[PDB]
């Protein structure tokens, strides 16, 4: 046949590989529908796609250009500057699970990249919402430069990473850069976090996705993330370029970053979520599977109920043999061509039930990740729990790969430094990466990911200035967010506190952040914890494109005394041998000390936590934790023939918490408290903590 | 020409040119005057003797002679004869030639630690005819009568003081030595200085039996005549020239503000009992001036009895005035008649409250030295004592009707251990007194601080400084009259002995190479004696009232006085420095402390023991006090202080 005015041929093509491909002088596209009927292909311009209407349609022969369930065909010709789409006929039964129409244009799985808006937050035309939506139609070559770009590769112990939100880390004002929330802008400030120590970046979802989903009905807008459009495709709202060249600028946007990333030496971890679509449940949008083949992708009841286990509708059948493929495919894609470093899966537990619901002990999607040949020299990092109620922390199909957060760390930390009883061996045992998790299983101690706060709950500073929660902006009325959040407010409700309250809470502060830098596993932390952010109280801003989820950079300036604490504890971190261990901690390296040297209390009432450790380059270390509120004197370890020597001391005011080479006068603070440091004593305040380090005695 | 005479004076006069002689006695049959010329004198030989007459010389039971012409360059005594009964109380000889008891001073010897011709201890001595006119000039002089409250007491030794070769003085050892040196004990803050026995005494006494000597002179010939072997005159001139150099001495101290206090002793005297010479009072009446033994010498001075009273009231009543002196010390210590006398009632009365008041005598504390001993080497049960001592022994002396300033405050003395010693020595070590190590105190309420003697660790020597430190600390902030004794500033040590009374040696001198070493803890004390000084709630007139002090412990108004307690702190409202907060931990653990909560104020760090020198005194000549307060600011803004181990700290109330 032909396609266009006869300059276009058509053949039969090939059913695989799947998607849109450039090859022969043409473009080979094919799609997997079960239950289709008749399926044809939909060609758009970008100017008629701004009108709704479809610019060319070349019907599909089922017998021709149909093997097994792979519709496909081949079009001769550049139709590269076009965009393209599928419509199918079939069955149509809501209560059967069949979601067929004629009259919807839907878009391939498989498209690198959709293309409906450009500008963020601005509606359709007219008011709208849901526009009209078509995928790219790739080239027949790349146009992307690596410059010899090469995976770094850095061993998951030496990792500090880094939680970031692409628009909210640069749209704030105060950042001074020339495209404020886009991937360029955030080019710009990747120094900063070079010199914070961060050597690695996770990115919360860059996949395409609706941020105006609930606006209509209530003004509100999707500010994180957590529902995706298309996979393949990264959001083309957080790019300069926009729909511009049929977003293929976006894509080099978002390469560019990766590739200045790792010019930097940051790694670049992308946050996902396979477990829901943007679709919702039956009263929702047709965007994408639904509308191709809705029982092959969604995991429905026998009643054509939709399974939800993640709160937001529906539920991804992960687990079903295409569903599998699919998600293979797309994690080799973000791979091999985007040179991502690894993922995070978010409710990672919805990838090991079954493709009904039961839970799998060796799920297949599971098995055929983590033996790829690709995907199995990447990280690979679960959010062992979902909303239905499981919980796998410690317990998670890992098969010796898997890493996985740490919530049981987030909630001892916080108990324990608040000031709670019955907690000094959970800490103790924190301190050390959760051995009786990891190594039972055989699993070392940076496969855990440590953590006190991230983006959804209190942030650090929050969680030492209130006791509840004041979600009242998300128009609940208080009806969502964590009810137990275990914070402390200092004695005093509020941001208006006394002076001592004040202090009280730098104290609390930088006492989080050495349990973190201190501590056996990779630490981790929301971007603004550095310099004390606060969202008002407010644990569930999922819903604010407002300065609460913003970077303040100008308020990152009031508080350098607290940047500069925690870059000094991130460089001592990556200094010390002993603190980034491949294998558990021993005996003969680990000791525990209470206020006199080697007797630790580990009662009910204790308080107190205190270690020594050897260590190749700094002799040995001692690191001590008070979380009562009564000041002590405590008694240092006997080593003859050398003494302890200062360097951390929460307590104390800036830049005397962390002595460095580069005060005027360091030898005079020392000296100042000589006097018990000759004595093998130290006195801390309540709430505080101590880092010193032997050096020899002459 | 000899004439009759007069009773009064009871001695040697120039007056009605001429010299009047009057000696008082009670079995005196037969007297004559001798007169002896200085070059006969050391002859041994009378060059003239004066009959007197039983009745045309002599008045009831006091003989005259007047001689009409000049005797002011010749010596004389007296040739008593009567009665000689050893076995019954008399020991009359013609034989023998007596001093004056109240002569002016006595001419046997020169130089210390010489004796006379042949190794003779005890050469012939006789008594100087005094002048009709005064010789010495005081440039203008007039007491400083410093209220009694408000005096540091220094107690030195004449000879000691400067006779090292490290002092560096045209005389070392003399009264005429330690004039340069005032103004080293003004820069101390000593307000008055308490001179150990400086009448006529003979410090070979008992040379002759085995080899030692008698330095600290307890024990005494003339009372009315200085130490001539003190002097770099000795001889010369009559001797009147020593007179007037410890009149020089007097006069160049009360130019520097300090008084001088003199130690006397008129419980016993150097006669023996019936074995050594007779120098004065046997030969004379032994009967009168003798008890015919509580002091530990021999004999008693027999103090209760008329013509002792008039002697002893005659002799201080000269000190004072011919001498300008202004305070006593009576060794073991009439008491109205003196107390009630128009000149002795307004001089300052010092006896080693059991002793009789009258309202005027103050006492030696020596509760107060036991209690104090205790409490800071750490012992149970003392808290309640120390308590006590730090507001001046109420219970003493307040029930009695006295006052705070009528205690005299010490821990160390000229007998036991110095203060260094205190601190490193835990048994005495007497045996360089060649008494099997068996004279001297047993008790003495010392600790080691973990090792003997004086080669130790660091740590004890960390410790004994804090120790020394402390004890001061404890004289300076309590209500009373501090007393130090001469070198524990800088650690003088005995090696140990506690009793040095018969070594004329490097040991028992002050040793100005030193304290050239230790100059921290001079600093240190310096620094205290200037805190005293300006503080109005240290030296109070009167007791202190529950209005001003307040006892704290660990806590702020909560002590602990049981028997395992051993911390003591306390706050007091001041009137020129607001208020200070002092605290005393004997334990042997360290402790954090609260503070009293005082809104608005904060407490800024003044003295602590425990710190390096020096910065165990802030001041404001210390160019790094601001950056040391605000690396303590962190536990100081909060109302803590952390203390080490057996230290002391002190605290302003400042409006911060």
């Amino acid at each position: 046949r032909y396609a266009l005015g006869g300059a276009c041929r058509v053949l039969a093509g090939m059913p695989a590989p799947l998607g849109a491909t450039a090859l022969d002088g043409g473009v080979n596209f094919a799609v997997y529908s079960a239950g289709a009927s008749a399926a044809s292909l939909c060609l758009f311009t970008p100017d008629d796609l701004e009108a709704d209407e479809v610019t060319e349609e070349v019907p599909l022969d089922p017998l021709f250009n149909r093997t097994g369930n792979v519709w496909h065909v081949f079009i001769e010709g550049e139709l590269h500057n076009m965009l393209y789409g599928y419509r199918f006929d079939g069955m149509f039964a809501p209560h059967c699970g069949q979601y067929f129409d004629v009259s919807n244009v839907v878009v391939d799985p498989y498209a690198k990249a959709v293309i409906s808006r450009g500008e963020y937050g601005v509606p359709g035309p007219g008011g709208d919402c849901w526009p009209q939506m078509a995928g790219m139609i790739p080239l027949p070559y790349s146009t992307f430069d690596w410059q010899g770009d090469l995976p770094l590769r850095y061993p998951q112990k030496d990792l500090v990473i880094y939680e970031m939100h692409l628009r909210g880390f640069t749209k704030h004002s105060s950042s001074n850069v020339e495209h404020p929330g886009t991937y360029i802008g955030a080019i710009s400030k990747l120094d900063y976090l070079k010199e914070l120590g961060v050597n690695c970046v996770e990115l919360m979802p860059c996949h395409e996705f609706n941020e105006l989903e609930y606006f209509s009905c209530s003004s509100k807008m999707n500010f994180w993330g957590y529902s995706t459009i298309n996979f393949f495709s990264p959001m083309i709202r957080y790019s300069s370029g926009g729909i511009r060249n049929c977003g293929r600028d976006a894509i080099n946007e978002f390469k560019t970053f990766v590739r200045e990333a790792h010019k930097r030496g940051i790694e670049v971890i992308m946050d996902v979520v396979f477990n829901h679509t943007a679709e919702g449940n039956e009263k929702g949008p047709i965007l994408s599977f639904r509308g191709i083949d809705n029982s092959t992708y969604y995991m429905l009841a026998p009643k054509g109920e939709f399974y939800n286990y993640s709160g937001c509708g529906n539920t991804f059948n992960c687990n079903h043999p295409v569903v599998r493929e699919f998600i293979v495919d797309c994690l080799r894609y973000w791979v091999t061509e985007m040179h991502v470093d690894g993922f995070r899966f978010d409710l990672a537990s919805i990838m090991t039930r079954g493709c009904s619901g039961t839970p799998l002990a060796t799920p297949p999607l599971i098995d055929m990740i983590s033996n790829d040949p690709i995907l199995g020299d990447v990280k690979l990092i679960a959010e062992a729990w979902d909303a239905g109620g499981l919980y796998q922390v410690g317990q998670f199909p890992h098969w010796k790969i898997w890493s996985e957060w740490n919530g049981k760390y987030r909630d001892i930390v916080r108990q324990f430094i608040k000031g709670t009883d019955g907690f000094a061996g959970g800490f103790a045992e924190c301190l050390c990466g959760s051995p009786h998790l990891y190594q039972a299983g055989g699993r070392k101690p940076w496969h855990s990911i440590n953590f006190v706060c991230a983006h959804d709950g209190f942030t650090l500073a929050d969680l030492v200035t209130y006791n509840k929660k004041y979600n009242s902006s998300n128009g609940e009325d208080n009806r969502d967010g964590e009810n137990h959040n275990l914070s402390w407010n200092c004695g005093e409700e509020g941001e208006f506190a006394g002076l001592s309250v004040k202090r009280l809470r730098k104290r609390q502060m930088r006492n989080f952040f050495v349990s973190l830098m201190v501590s056996q596993g990779v630490p981790m932390f929301y971007m603004g914890d550095e310099y004390g952010h606060t969202k008002g109280g407010n644990n569930n801003t999922y819903c604010h494109d407002h300065y609460v989820n913003y970077f303040r950079w100008d308020k990152k300036e009031e508080s350098s005394d607290l940047q500069r604490f925690c870059s000094l504890m991130t460089k001592f971190r990556k200094q010390c041998e002993s603190l980034g261990l491949a294998d558990f901690p021993t005996a003969q390296r680990l000791h525990w000390h209470g206020h006199q040297p080697g007797k630790p209390d580990w009662s009910e009432t204790s308080r107190f936590v205190a270690f020594s450790t050897k260590d190749e380059t700094k002799g040995e270390i001692y690191v001590a934790f008070n979380a009562s509120h009564l000041p002590a004197v405590v008694g240092l370890p006997e080593r003859p023939g050398y003494r302890w020597e200062p360097l951390v001391d929460t307590g104390k005011p800036a830049p005397y918490d962390f002595l460095t080479d580069d005060l005027p006068d360091r030898a005079h603070a020392v000296h100042l408290f000589s006097h018990f440091l000759n004595s093998n004593l130290y006195p801390m305040l309540s709430y505080s903590s101590i880092i010193l380090e032997l050096q020899p005695d002459d």
